[PDB]
């Protein structure tokens, strides 16, 4: 036991000896534009909350009553006792809303990709994922018996040179995973091509949809609505703690055989608690609210994404193009992320940079992200904080 | 393509066709005693409910509050903006609770074995576990790189040729894995012995505790204190989908620095939303309860599971001895234990049969789980109704 603490305690004083010991924040206060970091109001531009039902008041409420109508654990999972009429129903309606034949409820979108590839594909198959895939969808690869190809991001590239050395070797199915959005760039994937590839070598196409389902696209719907190739992406992964809620859950939808044989196999969904009615029940009243508000709060977005492109632009700051509530702002420096991060928060800006190995090395950048909530005060005190932060470090 | 929607299909047939093919029920009403399996009322008596916190009206009212104190979700990890006050607590009345230093929150006790062992063994390491080990370990030891080794069920035994066997080939650290308590026997594991293997082998212990957590024990405190080798399990995994709460959520406890470490390098806590605060801080009401209202309820069960014991073996049922909530009713064949469930139902009795690969061939049977909101007479109605389908069906 010692031995490893000899051995825990050395490589931890590595950790903080490298600038690289991750120690957390303590956030006392519900999720919202404002927030209490420590005793320190501060706007929040860190949460994935991107259009700010995190703490929606109908949300809240319905979560009180659902608490009581539903209770509050099943303790067991959906096969035995533990699957309700919500759970059908809500599984129901993402179907809907994405325009699927089926979904499967997980505990999150991180089990959810962890049981979709050892399910569904064996040796005789092959997945090809783009590099900067999401850790989930690594590991949900790594428990497959199907060979692995990994292409390029975004290079179609590196990816057709996959398919081809996949479809040369003798793959009986091939997949193709991949991102919608990419969560350090905010660059959306380019499905079209993708898709294009996916006729020419007969594949699969599988999207993780977390930081875009929601928000992404005309009706919200994430990337296939965006690159307008709905209908060709095979499979459909997302969770339900960003953009939707920001509680937990996570999903997968498409094809009624393909959820069904999860249904029957995912060990994910076979061996886990189901979610709690809390959750699955509220985020029925999260759906109905994407319907109503969905598009104001979707146009909110998109216009504080472009108001704080615009001020960003003039203070001297370069950021990756796009057009996504993620807006990395490129410092470079490992360094200056982290002091001007550090300094923001005084200016009352809580934000978060991000460096090797997250990044590679001199791309070091400051993660900053848009909510449908985040007034134009707030974006101007921001940005404003900025030029403070940006000036005095040298930055700008 | 379309291709994949053929071996689909024509594997669902195989399962349905085998009886093999799983169809979930729909408990269209909160979790209890008594609840409705669809339209009719049943007694349920397969539910990992064993305090009956389910649906407490306590709970349920501190859940009320909570997320309006606290929002519906955070919508970010643990590290960026997703650890509130109520996080750290709740980690630190576990440690409190159990006899560790510090305390990992996770989504599940299934995420919380996954990023346990590849984050804390490399290759040059050994992870010895049982056969019977829950998935959530198996699927962990395939992420990490240690050599595997597997021993017979509750053999200490075979486990010690496993060590032995673990050294012959130069593991630097080694460590033991095993449920707290299995599944499907309901049988305590010998942590007395184990123990006093990994002193004479020079291994680590860690133990998966959640079918023992909040019942098990003097105090509730699991199989350690039942089996009175208390501050001799390194690791301690945990769950809350079942005796504490059964909404969601899961953890792992210990020393200082395993749990530091496992805060910087575990995936799923790193690559995944943070709990839920509805339940994060519902749990910390559970907590408080297990002090007062915990002596009587595990008393209860104590009953309970004597009662139900007793009652059956008038009738001649052939039943798997041991001391917990888990009842297994011995029924040899497949056939036997799956229409005996199916008539139970219509009796109004609600249990779930079990075969391979579930458990060994021929050697089927009814897991019957008891909990403390059971009375006498719902024993009374379930044993009447035991006995009935047992002469029915020629069982006994
Ligand atoms: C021993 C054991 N460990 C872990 C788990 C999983 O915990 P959770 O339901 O929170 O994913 C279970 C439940 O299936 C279990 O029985
Ligand atoms: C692409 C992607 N996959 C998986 C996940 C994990 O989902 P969850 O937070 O529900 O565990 C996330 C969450 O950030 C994600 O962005």
């Amino acid at each position: 036991m010692q031995e490893i603490l000899s051995q825990l305690n050395k490589e931890i004083e590595g950790l903080k000896k490298a600038g690289l010991y991750k120690s957390e924040r303590i956030i006392t206060s519900p999720q919202n534009a404002e927030i209490k970091v420590g005793e320190k109001e501060v706007l929040n531009f860190c949460a994935n909350n991107y259009l700010g039902l995190a703490d929606h008041p109908a949300l809240i409420k319905t979560a009180q009553t659902v608490v009581e109508q539903y209770g509050f654990g099943m303790a067991s999972v959906r096969f035995i006792c533990g699957t309700q009429t919500i759970h059908k129903e809500l599984e129901k309606d993402i179907s809907e809303f994405l325009g699927t034949d089926d979904t499967i409820l997980y505990s999150s979108c991180f089990d959810a990709n962890g049981g979709l590839f050892e399910t569904l594909l064996g040796p005789e198959d092959a997945i090809i994922s783009d590099e900067l895939n999401h850790a989930s969808i690594i590991d949900g690869i790594r428990l497959c018996k199907a060979q692995r190809y990994r292409y390029k991001n975004n290079a179609m590239g590196d990816l057709e040179a996959k398919l081809k050395e996949a479809d040369e070797k003798g793959a009986r199915f091939k997949l193709i995973a991949t991102d919608g959005v990419f969560s350090m760039d905010g660059i959306i994937a380019d499905l079209k091509s993708i898709c294009d590839l996916a006729d020419k070598y007969n594949a699969l196409v599988m999207v993780d949809d977390s930081h875009a389902v929601g928000f992404i696209g005309e009706n919200g719907r994430g990337t296939p609505e965006y690159c307008g190739v709905a209908d060709r992406v095979d499979i459909l992964t997302g969770t339900l703690g960003k953009a939707l809620g920001g509680a937990s859950g996570g999903y997968t939808s498409g094809h009624k055989e393909i959820i069904e044989w999860l249904r029957n196999r995912s060990r994910p969904y076979l061996f886990s608690n189901t979610v709690a009615p809390v959750i699955v029940a509220t985020s029925l009243k999260v759906l109905e609210l994407l319907k109503t508000e969905g598009p104001q709060l979707r146009k909110q977005l998109q216009e504080n994404s472009r108001y704080f492109r615009a001020g960003m632009e003039k203070l001297g700051f370069q950021l990756v193009p796009g057009n996504h509530p993620i807006i990395p702002v490129m410092l470079g420096d490992a360094q200056l992320a982290t002091n001007m991060a550090d300094h923001l928060l005084q200016e009352g800006i809580y934000v978060v940079g991000f460096s090797y190995p997250v990044v590679p090395m001199g791309k070091a950048r400051i993660r900053v992200q848009m909510s449908a909530v985040h007034t134009q005060q707030q974006l101007d005190r921001a940005i404003e904080a900025f030029g403070q932060v940006g000036k005095k470090l040298g930055a700008i």
